[PDB]
């Protein structure tokens, strides 16, 4: 049978350990996939530290992958109806939803499925066939996985990264009920989520894209990938930033704001930048935090504002994200600062934790 | 023509009776005899000097129905009917500039920064003076959006509906799906929330639940269509959440209307809202202390929409009259007092004390 | 157990009564005792071999309500409730693949090319055989979308609603605004149009006008909420257009539903539609000769939306059940005949001749 | 003492436009006197010249596509962003003024459908002072109700003038689509200015694939140059070949979104067969009553669950968004301007547009 290896999380806050798995057969309808690129996410650090309550042990982490089909045990179609075969290059939606609940079937919001099963997050490696995350030479995909064939003209590293931060960013923009033509977009934060938001905002036809953050290196990147204006929170005052946005928008404020900071306190700045009638997509905050002092009359009622929380993404967002991403490979590849062998998965988590890396991608040896 | 009005000359001092002689009216204007004038809870705040838009002196009253006396030129209503002396009409209290970003580009006229409103930011010092409904007569500018009504319409109900009803309608109109199969929770049982009951019912909501503190208002909400009322003073937060969870199979409410006037209503409402739900916030009407808002739990993880609602526009006005017109007998139950115009000071006192739910004034 | 069903062996051959011995059912499947089975006009086309989807032999019947006999394993309804013996249920006739572009990307499961439908494209020759509602029992796959109902629900009405009702609902669901203040014109007064009357009313339409040729169906349309009916034998096309222009102040209808089954309906409907109006075309159910379409006048100059409507999905299912549940007394009037299952041929005959509006079959 | 202006006046249908001079002193309260710098010649100007548009009074100064420079404002005028206009400002404006009082303007919020819509160079004659109500002129007088946008010396006024008509109608067509264009396949029928602006708008909104079907190789080459992924020449392929091409690109589904930009009702016969189940078809090119086409209701509407949406002109929201898209694509869109003529050659301009020797002509005073 097949000799696979992976980096396994056995106990929280303890280094991932190398382990080998002999793969004999795979479940009916499943797809055995050779991982070619595996994204390391900020959230993987959180999971490693034992702060994500969905996470069983032991587990093969890694929810962002691109790979080559080794074997389908039976037949599997991709989302366009193409039958997969050995050697096909694919990406896939990390989440499988039930297809039977209120959100999957009635409201058509499958990202809200309470039964959502996610590779490298709530799928452990204890029970055979074990290989349920991307920090591995190989992953076994269930037959219910949403898959998309890609080609050798696709940058698999970029696609892997895009699966997570990109598709969330896409969801955030997709909730806006108008075209972006003529619109001013403000993005708070310049990690992968905010930076995909720059390229997504550009690609959907936004007039002006402004990014507010605190790292000059990340802000330079934002400019190289399409931002019209960047504002460094450490070099400018709140009022200076408000005036720059008010100047650009003829005194109205921004039409659409993306929170991509991870910090609930971002809404305090963002609310004062939003025009009357504007739309604030809140997608960065990823853990419970202290409550923020929210001014209901000023920020919601008087402003006639929409505040929209964004929870992950579904298959519609996945395919649309691949499509935008595929027009933007050269720019988006600039987000990958580090490329490491799988056996260095621990160092990769350190790099991400310390912010030495913007994004790290692992490759099996 | 000799008109009279009850005029606000000094905040916190009683409205005073005053006579006005109306000869010429401005070009294009419509002189209207007031038949019904609603006394709104916001008029109390204006009376008390709490509204910074309010010039003095001013004839208050932004909620009106009346009879056309004359048109200086020609005026069509929204359906294109030329107005003539004798016609009965209602009208939108607000006039927008029709030239700014919100009027012409984003098509959100309610957000017009140049919005002019009878009985609110239009004083009575300058001729022709009559720019509010606490008067025998009002002069409507040509730009006013008007609708003709008939003798089969209830003008008292229509006056009331103009304000609270049209804001309630705006709150429901922002919901991007139909209300079929949906559970609606309304927080509050003043005019705003009670209109919400009738609008929710009228748009097809499956369940309409009202949370408030007054048994008399809760009985009324039942009478006009609520499936369930929950008295906030006689139940726990946890009991009310359980009741809503039982009705929605453990999910929560699809749509919540905040109609209390208290920002703290979001603390409870946020925990009733299903994942993916929609919270329209329309009641809070003054700057208040900030509330501790749980961004992850209430917005992000919930994938929720919080939508603030500012007043209403002409599309909301027309839709509100249409709903109201199919519900006159239910909605007339909100009017607890009808007083002559000269007793306007008592009307304000009734509304302030909540001895009244809604007061209508009539001239003479 | 020994079930019985009425089987279609050859097109145009009378349905044959047959017994089926059921020993065990596939894993996760649900064995359901049929309590009400609706006979649809589309069953007549199937019976004659006009529907190219139809395998033979087949147990027809795609409108069903029933009582759970057994689940081989466990099955949750759409609200997550575990089904158990004795539960009353309704279900979506169609099961979609959950994997294709329509199911997963555009979220239009009604357009699934792999859609499997009880009594339509599921034959009865392979065990467990019972894949249609003209039967004492049906075996539902684990993938079926089910909803529990109660003894307070009218199951005869629910069976009917599953088809025509959910298609009507889809047609209204596509309209991008509220129905408040709107005038709705419905063409045709069979079950689709009649459900259209009730739905239009329930979503808050101001005026509902029905145009058809059957006096008795038009009387029923008034009994269930139409404001005006217009009979094509008794009125001219010009008289109809004037009546609709009078109600809409010269503009035309805001929303039209085609529910006649005839392509030529568009000729009249296009001239009743306001500029900017919305025309949902849901009745035409077979390929027909092309109609002469005036692209400039009816689409471009009118800035009109013509929207075709193909069946329905689980979202429309639940929402239809929800509106129907509030209108059982009105909608019961559509059921003109109830016949034992063994009389299924006569039921198809009644539906073909239009002596019935809707027939319900009951086992035993 | 007054301002000396001149224009090319249509006095009688099918007779040459005639040069005439005017002296402009007073203008109506609130009005803006504008020096024309660019005037687009539209294909519909030909039909109006010929006496085919029932809206057209005589005499009239044609030209509904314009950009220019503020000479004077009688009072005050703010552009749509709130900026006060002053003499010397460069502007563009919406050709159409709506009443702001009717059902469509106030209730349904569809001002393009206002029955009282007043359009420079179309239904506004030139015989009553101050006369200058069209762009085939040295100057135009804009009413206070006109929606205006200030532009800069870095904007291409020739491209903006053209964009005002064909471009805003194409924008309207795309704006009616209820989803994002991400991952979508767009087919455009026709490669005149309307269809060609469609290409740039489709690209700008993020469409994945943009395909153009037309009959002219030159125009199909232009469509490729401004961002089309594929062109199909309908004179050199069968309907079946074109459908196969679209089916191959869309994994056998059909187009997500089609724009009819041909002017021929018969285009729907092919487009309907290219549309996927659940697809959206904006019909914007057909501009005059035509014979009815044989429409297959079951196959093209019902079974397809298709949306067919007719597109009538545009409003100020479309205007502003068109100017924004256009402003990022000046160099591509300038490729559409094939001829620039002096105002006094307006008759030759119409000839060029009618013969189709020109794709788009711009007129310039002086
Ligand atoms: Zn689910
Ligand atoms: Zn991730
Ligand atoms: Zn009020
Ligand atoms: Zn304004
Ligand atoms: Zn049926
Ligand atoms: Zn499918
Ligand atoms: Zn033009
Ligand atoms: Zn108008």
């Amino acid at each position: 049978g097949l000799k696979a290896h992976a980096m396994v999380l056995e106990k929280f806050n303890q280094p991932l350990v190398y382990k080998e798995f002999e793969i004999s057969d795979i479940p009916r309808g499943s797809i055995l996939v050779e991982i070619l690129s595996a994204g390391v996410c900020g959230s993987d650090v959180h999971m490693f530290r034992g702060e994500d309550p969905r996470v069983p042990l032991p587990i093969i982490l890694g929810h962002e992958g691109a790979g080559r089909v080794v074997e389908v045990n039976g037949e599997k179609r991709d989302l366009n109806g193409e039958l997969l075969k050995p050697g096909d290059l694919i990406v896939w939606n990390r989440g499988i939803t039930c297809g039977e609940c209120y959100w999957c079937k009635v409201s058509k919001e499958p990202y809200l499925c309470p039964n959502r099963k996610v590779y490298g997050i709530n799928r452990g490696c204890s029970e055979y066939p074990h290989l349920r995350g991307c920090y591995s030479s190989h992953i076994v995909l269930d037959p219910e996985t949403d898959v998309l064939k890609v080609s050798e003209k696709d940058d698999l590293d970029v696609l892997a990264m895009a699966m997570c931060s990109g598709a969330t960013a896409y969801h955030a923009f997709d909730e806006y009920p108008e075209s972006f033509a003529g619109k001013t977009v403000v993005i708070q934060g310049a990690g992968p989520l905010g930076l995909f938001g720059v390229v997504i905002a550009r690609s959907l036809g936004a007039e002006n894209v402004i990014v507010i953050a605190g790292s000059p290196n990340r802000l330079k990147l934002a400019e190289e990938i399409g931002a019209d204006l960047t504002l460094n929170r450490r070099e400018t005052s709140v009022e200076e930033r408000r005036k720059a946005i008010m100047d650009i928008t003829h005194g109205r404020g921004a039409d659409f704001i993306l929170e991509a900071t991870g910090d609930s306190r971002a809404l305090l700045e963002g609310s004062e930048l939003l025009r009357r009638g504007g739309f604030y997509s809140v997608a960065g905050v990823a853990v419970p935090q202290d409550p923020v002092p929210f001014k209901v009359y000023e920020w919601l009622v008087l402003k006639n504002a929409t505040f929209k929380g964004i929870w992950v993404s579904d298959t519609s967002h996945f395919v649309k994200t691949v499509s935008i991403t595929s027009r933007n490979y050269q720019l988006l590849s600039k987000l990958i600062t580090h490329r490491l062998p799988l056996k260095e998965a621990n160092k990769a988590l350190e790099l991400m934790e310390s912010r030495e890396a913007l994004k790290v991608i692992l490759y099996p040896e």
